[PDB]
DNA sequence: CCGACTGCGCATCAGC
DNA sequence: GCTGATGCGC
DNA sequence: GTCGG
């Protein structure tokens, strides 16, 4: 927080231009620049010395001079007392709807949470559940609490089959004190990249999960990825906890390490990290790591048997979990 | 300058 | 139905 | 919006 006035104005300016002027570049330009100024060590007294940090450029640089001189932006100013703006803005806050939906509900006269409650009908699935935990998924996760459903998931996915690696990833995993969601890698042995030996591995934990009253809503499910919502039960008498999201994603068990580096994160560590490997000629997702021959297209997968072995392939030193809160 | 910008799963729709 | 594009989110 | 080629 040595800069948060600036990376609060650059993160805002992101969240403009993805929901409203639909340039995701523009977007992914602003995240990035609010990365690399928010680990930067040194309270910044001038644009000039922002606009040497990789991402920052002139744009930029004039802003953060403003935003130093005013203590504010002109520029968000008026986006802030425009209709338009603050109605998709807002309208996007609700998880299933994105920047061509809120668009389309304003062009409707849906435009408040009042209007959402009454056109519900107007909603698809994913749309309708964000809708209906609009405040629980605007709260935040207590480390404790997600220690507390790392023990749910872990221990009912033992009980499903016992050979069943459940591995609670995200920010959880970059030991965040808090967290806005749970992210649970999960591996099977009958799932490999050489073939799905088991049907249904994901469903049944699913399944089981919807058993006990944990994983309460779906948002979408497939094979591979199952997105939801969950809820630790509460004592007698006591409020009930909020509703949380839950990602639970099925990686082949050999491909754990490239899996578990994805999953961990963060988004941006992700982007730079894959963004370095394309210039050291690699190319990395959740799956592999692999080489760009002379065409470009992508050679075989690299042996990987470790974390770190990705980060050797592309030449950065190993980064734990905690230091990649990027 | 100016092309290129991380990589992909699931829902949904256009088109056949 | 399939296939590919798009929307949204991880 | 930024930057390497
Ligand atoms: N490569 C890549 N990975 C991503 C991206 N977005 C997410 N991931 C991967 C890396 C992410 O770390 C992981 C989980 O995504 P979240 O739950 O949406 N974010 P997190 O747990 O980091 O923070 P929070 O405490 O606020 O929930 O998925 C992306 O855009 N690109
Ligand atoms: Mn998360
Ligand atoms: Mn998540
Ligand atoms: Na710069
Ligand atoms: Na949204």
């Amino acid at each position: 927080t040595l800069n948060g006035g600036i990376t609060d104005m650059l993160t805002e300016l992101a969240n403009f231009e993805k929901n409203v002027s639909q340039a995701i570049h523009k977007y992914n330009a602003y995240r990035k620049a609010a990365s690399v100024i928010a680990k930067y060590p040194h309270k910044i007294k001038s644009g000039a010395e922002a606009k040497k940090l990789p991402g920052v450029g002139t744009k930029i640089a004039e802003k953060i001079d403003e935003f130093l001189a005013t203590g504010k932006l002109r520029k968000l100013e008026k986006i802030r007392q425009d209709d338009t703006s603050s109605s998709i803005n807002f309208l996007t806050r609700v998880s299933g709807i994105g920047p061509s939906a809120a668009r389309k509900f304003v062009d409707e006269g849906i435009k408040t949470l009042e209007d959402l409650r009454k056109n519900e009908d107007k909603l698809n699935h994913h749309q309708r559940i964000g809708l209906k935990y609009f405040g629980d998924f605007e709260k935040r996760i207590p480390r404790e609490e997600m220690l507390q459903m790392q023990d749910i998931v872990l221990n009912e996915v033992k009980k499903v089959d016992s050979e069943y690696i459940a591995t609670v990833c995200g920010s959880f995993r970059r030991g965040a004190e808090s967290s806005g969601d749970m992210d649970v890698l999960l591996t099977h042995p009958s799932f490999t990249s050489e073939s799905t030996k088991q049907p249904k591995l994901l469903h049944q934990v699913v399944e089981q999960l919807q058993k006990v009253h944990f994983i309460t809503d779906t948002l979408s499910k497939g094979e591979t990825k199952f997105m939801g919502v969950c809820q630790l039960p509460s004592k007698n008498d006591e409020k009930e906890y909020p509703h949380r999201r839950i990602d639970i994603r099925l990686i082949p068990k050999d491909q754990y390490y490239c899996g578990v580096l994805y999953f961990t994160g963060s988004d941006i560590f992700n982007k730079n990290m894959r963004a370095h490997a394309l210039e050291k000629g690699f190319t990395i997702n959740e799956y592999t790591i692999r080489p760009l021959g002379v065409t470009g297209v992508a050679g075989e997968p690299l042996p990987v048997d470790s974390e770190k072995d990705i980060f050797d392939y592309i030449q950065w030193k190993y980064r734990e979990p905690k230091d990649r809160s990027e």
